[PDB]
């Protein structure tokens, strides 16, 4: 009964690893909006344009964020922490996703994916309004960019046995990291098939071959974190080494 | 042969352990080194004290560490983010360790373990030298202090089965964290018997009963995380998990 062994071992692994890394991305999304709300502060205490630029433009914020720019609500001028992005002479950062989700909900949010003026690509930003210490009106809103190219790396650091991948979805399907960006910021019945979230372990058909796809909810955010595992890729892995480690022994 | 597939996973699982806890501990460690360089960085834009008190005061410092403190060359007088500290009447922050190892590394580094100047406590501080702009002449030391208590409990947070607990240590053996407060700057061989680390997993006697130690180097800083595992203990945790699984997976 070796081989129950180890095909319990595969299903409690697919469990393991969901389980880890929506615990890993918490805790580095939520430094990140830390971090974010840390320099919101510092801004909102003195939001002078040369003040502002020292805030955002420290070695920490350009290594956290892919790019930082307050807009400010008076007139739509920006001030950002990048002198080589220009996102044309229309940009109105009033009207950016960023801006109006971090104004209407007057605290930090993080954005659904949405695609970045200047580039193109799908991303998300951490969004927090901007509110003068004296009267308390809004000034403006500042985004933080997030790399999802970068974010799909990151969950993908998870040992997988070469069985599979880590993704990322909000609670309604749609695509916040994949390791293929095509699929950001598309419903995840793209990849998956499926299109509702199924928290329970549960087999899924995918190019007429099965795979065991497993979620688990990512606290902090209206995300989930997806595996698709191949158990027999997987199983073999885990077969070996079980022999691996007894040959070693013999001779250790 | 289960007692031999057990006592496998067992060894396997001490080493797990201590790897994955050592990178743990490298990350969290090294974020918290970042925002300190960030806020020291903030500080040499603009020292002036009010710009110093709302840098240090906001949530995120607050937060992140016991205590912050600004102390000057010049005067031997300090700015810090916490009224209800009190050092006593003659203390100067020129003659501390953090302020000292700052000044001499002329960068930021992490102290050794030593008795904070309020409480008594063992900690220790990442500590920043903070030089002028224009001149690059040293104006004083930043320290950030480091709970050892937080910081023994946070990597005792990784699953043990019951069975142990994991320590974290200097090069040469001088404890940095362990879960009983009482050994934090002590030499390891106050609990470990053994003086000086040997990385290689080795059984240990401890009270006349026998354990597995296994050590990992933390990245960044001249630590090691340590784990005291019974390996009884864990077989049988593991063997519980292995019987309970097959009887679930009867009715399930």
């Amino acid at each position: 009964s070796v081989r129950d062994e180890i095909r319990s071992m595969v299903s409690d692994s697919v469990d393991e690893i969901v389980d880890g890394v929506s615990k890993t991305t918490a805790e580095v999304i939520n430094g990140r909006k830390s971090i974010a709300q840390y320099a919101t502060s510092l801004i909102e205490s003195n939001p002078e344009p040369d003040n502002v630029r020292t805030i955002i433009s420290q070695p920490l914020i350009k290594n956290t964020f892919l790019l930082v720019g307050f807009g400010l609500e008076k007139d739509g001028s920006n001030i950002n922490n990048d002198p080589s992005w220009n996102p044309g002479p229309t940009w109105d950062p009033r009207v950016r996703p960023w801006y109006k989700d971090a104004k209407n909900a007057g605290k930090l949010v993080i954005t659904a994916p949405y695609a970045d003026s200047a580039s193109g690509e799908i991303l998300v930003s951490v969004a927090t309004p901007v509110k003068d210490s004296a009267t308390g009106q809004f000034l403006g809103s500042i985004f933080y960019d997030v790399s999802l190219a970068e974010l799909a790396e990151l969950v993908n650091e998870v040992k997988l046995f070469d069985a599979g991948y880590v993704f990322i979805v909000s609670e309604d399907g749609t695509t916040i990291a994949h390791p293929k960006k095509e699929f950001n910021g598309k419903p995840m019945s793209e990849f998956l098939g499926e299109s509702k979230i199924n928290v329970d372990t549960h087999q899924v058909i995918i190019n007429g071959k099965p795979y065991a796809v497993s979620f688990s909810d990512v606290e902090g955010e209206d995300w989930y974190v997806g595996v698709v595992i191949d158990e027999e890729i997987a199983y073999a892995a885990l077969d070996e080494l079980r022999r691996s480690t007894l040959i070693h022994h013999h001779h250790h």
